């Protein structure tokens, strides 16, 4: 249910945020693209 | 006219920001470097 960022030869889980991910095209060029949520670690820092 | 940062492998243009590029030094050493201006992420977060 839950979708996560690991190192290819280990299994390690980490929380899909920009700072492991980057930006590139758009959703209408990548065949099999999922929709999720990615956690910007800025946000709540500004809110708190 | 403009710069921009791309993988030597393939073009592929970017911004050039604080996460794409690291500091160390200043313009006094280095042979050939040039003027720009470096685009940071952060600041318009603050500002907004
Ligand atoms: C992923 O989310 C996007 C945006 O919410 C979905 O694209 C929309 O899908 C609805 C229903 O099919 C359409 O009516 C809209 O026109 C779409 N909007 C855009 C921006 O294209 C997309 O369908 C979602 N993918 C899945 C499989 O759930
Ligand atoms: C890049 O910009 C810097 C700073 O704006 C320029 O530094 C100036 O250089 C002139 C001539 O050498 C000096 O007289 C000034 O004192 C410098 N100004 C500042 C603010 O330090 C620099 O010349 C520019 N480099 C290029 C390649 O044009
Ligand atoms: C994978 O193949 C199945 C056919 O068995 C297809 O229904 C599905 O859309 C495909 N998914 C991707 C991401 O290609
Ligand atoms: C590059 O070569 C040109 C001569 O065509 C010279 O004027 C310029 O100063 C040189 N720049 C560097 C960084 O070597």
């Amino acid at each position: 249910t839950h979708w996560f960022v690991t190192q290819r030869n280990f299994y390690e889980p980490q929380i899909i945020t920009t700072d492991n991910t980057f930006v590139s095209g758009n959703c209408d060029v990548v065949i099999g693209i999922v929709n999720n949520t990615v956690y910007d670690p800025l946000q709540p820092e500004l809110d708190s």
